[PDB]
């Protein structure tokens, strides 16, 4: 069934409840998580077993940048009354931090906030007509996507994107605000502009379930 959703002006969270409403290894709490979102928790618990060994579990985590965006991940053991262990792993060149929010194995009251990474889109190379000026990135994001990107800061742009399904049916949207997102929506191409100065989006991709 091909029913492509656009959204634009969702924060990266609301975004993330929309892939989850278009469906519509956990321990613990963690059994309260959308499928999407326990995806996400279980590339972390993966970082907390590389760095604590077999059964620790990512309980929160953070952005931050120290010359390089860094994700800060707070690890712990189900078996074990210690203190919470913290990992840093930079974000890979080229990708940013920003956060979502989800149930750990053992807090019930409240959701906490996890880190997780995408890529950096720059928009920089400069278009003129007549007197009027603006800055363009491109992306060519990684069956069908949950897409998303949004500019930085206060900003806003013009969100172009054109997809393609494989039988060659074309799913195009282009429009202005601080973000775009594409639930169940065909690979393409997205384009970001704006005419105050150059600057830079983030972007976000999974493969739609």
């Amino acid at each position: 069934v091909r029913e492509p959703q656009i959204f634009f002006n969702l924060t990266y969270t609301e975004y993330l409840d929309k892939v989850a409403a278009s469906h519509g290894e956990p321990f613990g709490e963690e059994s309260r998580n959308d499928r999407v979102t326990q995806d996400m928790l279980q590339a972390l618990h993966d970082l907390c077993v590389e760095r604590f060994g077999t059964g620790y579990r990512a309980v929160s985590g953070l952005c931050y940048t120290d010359r390089r965006a860094t994700r800060k991940i707070e690890c712990n053991k189900p078996s074990v009354r210690e203190r919470d262990r913290s990992v840093t792993r930079a974000c890979p060149k080229g990708q940013e931090c920003t956060t979502f929010n989800a149930y750990n194995f053992r807090n019930r009251h409240h959701q906490v906030t996890f880190p997780v990474c995408g890529p950096r889109i720059e928009v920089k190379d400069r278009h003129d007509i007549g007197i009027h000026t603006e800055w363009q990135g491109t992306w060519y994001p990684e069956g069908t996507y949950d897409y998303f990107a949004q500019m930085a800061g206060t900003l806003n742009g013009y969100f172009g994107y054109d997809g393609v399904y494989s039988d060659g049916y074309k799913t195009s949207s282009h429009g202005y605000g601080h973000s775009w997102s594409c639930i169940n929506c065909p690979r393409g191409k997205v384009t970001i502009t704006n005419t105050y100065r150059a600057t830079w989006a983030f972007g976000y991709t999974s493969p739609h379930s």
